[PDB]
């Protein structure tokens, strides 16, 4: 049975979870596994009355709720269920955030026997003692089949000041020996992230994100390695340039090329609803092949609002690139626990 009443945080996002699992066909095990699992992961803000201010105004979200879900299509199959987690967002301050954020990884790193040693190399650099924002620590769990999850920790490149946004970037990539991956990484107005995979992993494998302020399809079909690209670009967009965001993942230390890069849209900045945004998300899935229907599910499990009543909870649209896999497209939506963004 469930602690949580459905006015707390908590009981909130675990009926959107649970309704999510079914979408993402998990059995009934799994489910109960992955939804005591965010449950935990909350800590003492699962309990939180949702009639309080949210504890921490964190980006993870517009209206601040610690949670965003998202589901990644590829061709022809049922789309794989992702959350993303702030675990320390029930704390007074980022530091303690932070603190908190690093507990709950080496929780599930014992749970799940996997090493924090490539994480623990960076605590320095990431978790100082008077850390600038925005974040410090969110976790993003792939809901696998099985009850096992996929783990993978985001880390905020700005935590020892703006000024030394490269500099934390470029000694985090060189004690994970990815001595190239920086001279990989294109122009850009912001490094928002750095994530690492932990796992079953004997060298570290990373992703770099890049903001892009102007970005216009060309660039971006650029920047991916094409005309799928900048198609998805358009698609997306609804079209010179637009806000965008790049990764670039690596999974070798060798080359300095990465194996894998993604495609980042905002469309909850492109459209007047949720209406709109569902229509070009729909339209990117059914040309690809992929599960459009289970996009509809998904939102229906979500919240009950017609989607023309606010913008935003189709939070962005993604194509990603990874060599040797097919693209998929992830689609991220958000909890809408505390508010509901007003149509423009
Ligand atoms: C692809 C993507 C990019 C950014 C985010 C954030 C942070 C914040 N909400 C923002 O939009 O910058 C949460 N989930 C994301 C997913
Ligand atoms: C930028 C944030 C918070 C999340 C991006 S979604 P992700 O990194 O989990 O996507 P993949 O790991 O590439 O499937």
């Amino acid at each position: 049975g469930s602690h949580l009443e459905p006015t707390q945080l908590g009981g909130l996002v675990t009926d959107q979870l649970a309704r999510l699992c079914d979408v993402a066909r998990l059995d009934r095990t799994d489910t109960e596994t992955y939804v005591q699992t965010l449950a935990t992961s909350l800590g003492t803000a699962a309990e939180r009355s949702l009639a309080l201010p949210p504890t921490t105004a964190t980006l993870l979200s517009d209206d601040h709720t610690p949670v965003e879900y998202s589901l990644a299509f590829l061709p022809g199959a049922t789309p794989a269920l992702r959350v993303l987690v702030e675990p320390g967002w029930d704390s007074g301050d980022l530091a303690e955030n932070g603190r908190a954020g690093l507990r709950a990884i080496r929780a599930m790193a014992d749970r799940w026997n996997f090493s924090t040693d490539q994480l623990d190399l960076l605590e320095d650099l990431f978790f100082p003692v008077a850390p600038a924002g925005p974040f410090a620590l969110w976790c993003a769990l792939e809901l696998r089949p099985g009850g096992v999850p996929g783990v993978k920790v985001y880390l905020n490149p700005a935590a020892r000041g703006r000024d030394r946004r490269a500099e934390t970037l470029r000694e985090a990539l060189d004690r994970l020996g990815h001595r190239q991956a920086f001279a990989a990484l294109p122009p850009a107005d912001d490094y928002p992230f750095l994530a690492l995979d932990l796992g079953e992993w004997a060298a570290p494998r990373v992703k770099v994100y890049c903001t892009h302020e102007s970005l216009s399809a060309q660039e971006a079909g650029e920047y991916s390695r094409r005309d799928q690209t900048t198609d998805f670009f358009h698609a997306v967009a609804g079209t010179s340039t637009r806000r965008a965001l790049t990764c670039h993942s690596f999974t070798d230390t060798v080359t300095g090329r990465p194996s894998g890069f993604t495609l980042h849209m905002p469309v909850r900045s492109y459209v007047e609803h949720d209406g709109r945004a569902r229509d070009r998300a729909a339209d990117v899935l059914r040309r690809y092949g992929m599960d459009n229907d289970a996009l509809d599910r998904a939102l229906a499990a979500v919240t009950p609002r017609p989607l023309d009543d606010g913008v935003g909870l189709v939070a962005y649209v993604a194509l990603v690139h990874q060599l040797g896999r097919d693209p998929r497209v992830t689609v991220y939506v958000s909890s809408e626990a505390y508010a509901v963004q007003p149509p423009r």
